[PDB]
């Protein structure tokens, strides 16, 4: 029926009834659970039913369901689809839709903030150059001299029989990965492919471990264009450790603004192929995943040797000890630089509060346990002991294929 | 391409497909509309025979005699046995194969690399509570082997139609008492409050330490559970010290050497073994992180953090992370120093990756519960974190069963 949901630290029990509002299939079946997969394996009446549903959500949200404005707006959408095969959102609807998509993102531990989202309408964009302007303003607004603010910029929706607006980069700010033919990678190995694409479209590359990539922006059915971000827009933080004086000598640094730029935003059946969004980092993303993942910067050993740890055996927990100091360094360095950041304990604590708010407001909260639980110190955080139900609600952020 | 779940490792870039999940006969809790994978407990002669037939087929396949005369005869013999009695009985070597296959099939166990080397003690002749005690003692002695731990399971008589179950009431063969205090707090292990009060109701004279070993509550068919005290010499324990933090030994912490799950039901070919305790050896995080640091367990994080002089007033000091690491180190160090088998979370997950590759070759997949396979500290530091997994129920299986009270 409805999932009985238990917190094992407190003994408390809720029931998720919100999951019944799911109109889209995830990857699981009763025969096997596929909840740990990162990516999904893969007319007019369909659009119209998604359209009416969203419009209903919207007017419900402003406490005007049934109103004259509500019924009229349904007919507008209905008349537009019947004639054209599609329709258009009003800005206020778009602002709401973007917020709900964030709110519905089962993987996001930052959703306590969902009601506080600056939404830039960039639907009047006609060129890659214009996209760059918008993106530049997004970054300036979002960065705010280190007092980070959540923001999204929405570019023109997809249209039948026309190429998409796309930002080719996976993030607005990311470091290059230069493949040296001696097998290794200088920089971020996660970005080798995007770095190569940039070079091939005429970018002159560097040879550092932290070269900020240029943007590849694509207007419909046009080759993408290359744009170098003004260095004064890309706030970065030098990494140092509060006690380990040698740590700074590693030359490590990270950027302030995390901004996902390759996800698709779906509202009322409309799809926005370019809708980059930014918030602020939770520290483990940088300290654990970006810096310690074996397929990323992979600095664990370097730090562990500097700490004179025993790298010979697993049972000395050198990896665990190194990781902790690296995350400490990130938190310290960001705090010293007055750049917004949240540690995983604060983050998960606020998410629990969010789970509680959502239970009262909607009867549940879609959450992906494997992503909510931080990459270090799992059971040391409250979300570890909290059962979670995972499902797709719309509006939603989706993955979409790389445009190349 | 293929009509099977595609499984990816994101560290290595490699791809497999799970074909083994196609042999699953029992549904888990998920649907296309919502994933319940993170939930701890998710909610006739014909049914018996088809399950019996399945297991017999599995057995004969394993010894490469599928289709043989002996295979068809065993099939007919099981069928005729069920037809006259309503149940049937396993041959010893069938019981051995099934026990190992149940372990092999356990999606949550990171220790499955060892599945082939289980020692199976056949106790299907056991006819009393006193006798269960003897078998359990023998199990503990054999499995402990003075610190050089050996995997083992002891199998007691199956559920019989119109007969009471053999049940061990304790969740583990060795566990510490949890004494509810007048102030609302708990002396010992809070996990074990109920079982402690059940032992008292049944005549146990309770201690009052943080680490009092519980007596066993053993139940032979249609009889009241009887109380049995484990002789302390049989119960090997390890005092906890830290290799550089000299004060840690003064915390007076300890843990028992032998982990032995005693309240799970072993299901094979539709037969149900309601008492079949199994033991292995600990992965260090089980002790250092879960048992010692869980808020609702011993909860020693703050104490240790204070001893280390950390800033426990703010999350961003990572005082929890720091303490937790030192506690896990202490567990590993102490067990090594006492020469008691233990495996850290790195070694364990590496060995599990190897297991996954073995099983890919051997069966075309391996059912696995990501949330349980990933350790509770240092998650993405271990290789399994970056390994997608497919979770599904295969039989023979270990399954939860309601508490007998
Ligand atoms: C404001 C502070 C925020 C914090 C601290 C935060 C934190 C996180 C974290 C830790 C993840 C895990 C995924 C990963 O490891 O990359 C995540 C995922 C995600 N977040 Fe947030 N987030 C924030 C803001 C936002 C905003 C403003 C949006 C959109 C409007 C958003 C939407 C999403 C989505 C769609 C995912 C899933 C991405 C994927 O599946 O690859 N978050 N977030
Ligand atoms: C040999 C060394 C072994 C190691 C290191 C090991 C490790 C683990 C760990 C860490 C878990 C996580 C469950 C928890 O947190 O409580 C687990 C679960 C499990 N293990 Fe093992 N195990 C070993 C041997 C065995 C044996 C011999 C059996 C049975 C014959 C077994 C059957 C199971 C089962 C059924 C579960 C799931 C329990 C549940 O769902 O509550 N394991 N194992
Ligand atoms: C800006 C933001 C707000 N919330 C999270 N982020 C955020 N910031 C920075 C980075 C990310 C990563 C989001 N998930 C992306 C990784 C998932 C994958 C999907 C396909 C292929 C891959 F290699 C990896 N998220
Ligand atoms: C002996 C062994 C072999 N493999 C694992 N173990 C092992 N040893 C010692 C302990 C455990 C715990 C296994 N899972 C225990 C069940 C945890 C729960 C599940 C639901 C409700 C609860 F209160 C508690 N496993
Ligand atoms: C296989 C597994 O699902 C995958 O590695 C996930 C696990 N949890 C994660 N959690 C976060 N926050 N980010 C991630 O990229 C992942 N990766
Ligand atoms: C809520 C969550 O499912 C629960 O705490 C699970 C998560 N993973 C686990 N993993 C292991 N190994 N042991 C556990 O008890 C749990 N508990
Ligand atoms: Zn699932």
């Amino acid at each position: 029926k409805f999932p009985r949901v238990k917190n094992w630290e407190l003994g408390s029990i809720t029931y998720d009834t919100l999951c019944a509002q799911s109109q889209q299939d995830g990857p699981c079946t009763p025969r096997r659970c596929l909840g740990s997969l990162v990516l999904p394996r893969k007319p007019a009446e369909q659009l119209l039913s998604q359209a009416r549903d969203f419009i209903n959500q919207y007017y419900s949200s402003i406490k005007r369901s049934g109103s004259q404005a509500h019924e009229e707006r349904l007919q507008e959408v209905e008349a537009e689809v019947a004639s054209t095969g599609t329709y258009h959102l009003r800005e206020s609807e778009l602002v709401f839709g973007a917020k709900q998509a964030w709110r519905n993102a089962p993987r996001c531990v930052g959703r306590i903030q969902w009601g506080k989202l600056q939404v830039f309408d960039a639907r009047d964009c006609s060129s890659a150059q214009e996209m760059f302007t918008y993106i530049c303003n997004h970054i300036k607004y979002a960065t705010n001299r280190g007092n980070l603010r959540s923001a999204i910029t929405v570019f023109p929706q997809r249209a039948p029989g026309r190429g998409d607006f796309r930002i080719w980069n996976s993030q607005l700010v990311r470091y290059a990965g230069y493949r040296q033919q001696d097998g290794s990678v200088r920089g971020d190995p996660a970005n080798v492919e995007i770095t190569e694409l940039c070079i091939q479209h005429g970018w002159t590359p560097g040879n550092g471990r932290f070269d900020v990539l240029p943007l590849l922006l694509q207007a419909p059915d046009e080759a993408p264009e290359l744009f170098v971000l003004p260095p004064e827009l890309v706030l970065e933080v030098p990494l140092e450790h509060p006690t380990l004086e040698w740590f700074a000598a590693l030359g490590l640094r990270w950027y302030a603004l995390p901004a996902v730029s390759n996800m698709l935003l779906e509202i009322g059946g409309l799809e926005f192929s370019a809708a980059p969004f930014s918030g602020w980092y939770m520290s483990t993303e940088i300290g654990t995943r970006n810096l310690c993942d074996p397929h990323r910067y992979n600095i664990l050993e370097d730090v562990a040797v500097c700490m004179d740890l025993d790298t010979r055996t697993t049972s000395s927990l050198w990896k665990d000890k190194a990781a902790v100091e690296i995350n400490l360094a990130v938190l310290h360095s960001f705090q010293l630089a007055k750049v917004t950041i949240v540690d995983h304990h604060a983050a998960t604590v606020s998410f629990m509060k969010h789970l509680d708010n959502e239970q009262k407001a909607r009867g549940g909260c879609p959450a992906d346990w494997a992503w909510i639980v931080p990459p270090i110190s799992g059971s040391l955080t409250p979300v570890f002991h909290q059962e979670m139900v995972n499902y797709i609600l719309s509006p939603a952020f989706r993955y979409q294929p790389d445009p190349w």
